[PDB]
């Protein structure tokens, strides 16, 4: 299953007009996210005093 | 038949929205007109040289 896209890119905005001036707006957004390894594989309780 | 109005006054503007963003606009206008006696009861051929 590798070597094949699994989605579509779309960042458009569509307006649909119904009667009585109501309007359905459809906002579409796509972004490319970059993820890094976690600093630590642990949960940390951290205190912060300035 | 005298002493009774024969019309309605209306100077509004209405917008009707159909699908696909088409719009029907209905412009309504009323005015009170003043009419004076004709200067002459005749048809006149008039020349104008400046």
């Amino acid at each position: 299953g590798v070597g094949v896209s699994t989605g579509s890119y779309d960042n458009q905005t569509h307006y649909r007009f119904l009667g009585d001036g109501w309007v359905e707006i459809t906002a579409l957004a796509t972004r490319l996210v970059h993820l890094n390894m976690p600093k630590s594989e642990n949960y940390c309780r951290i205190r912060v005093h300035n």
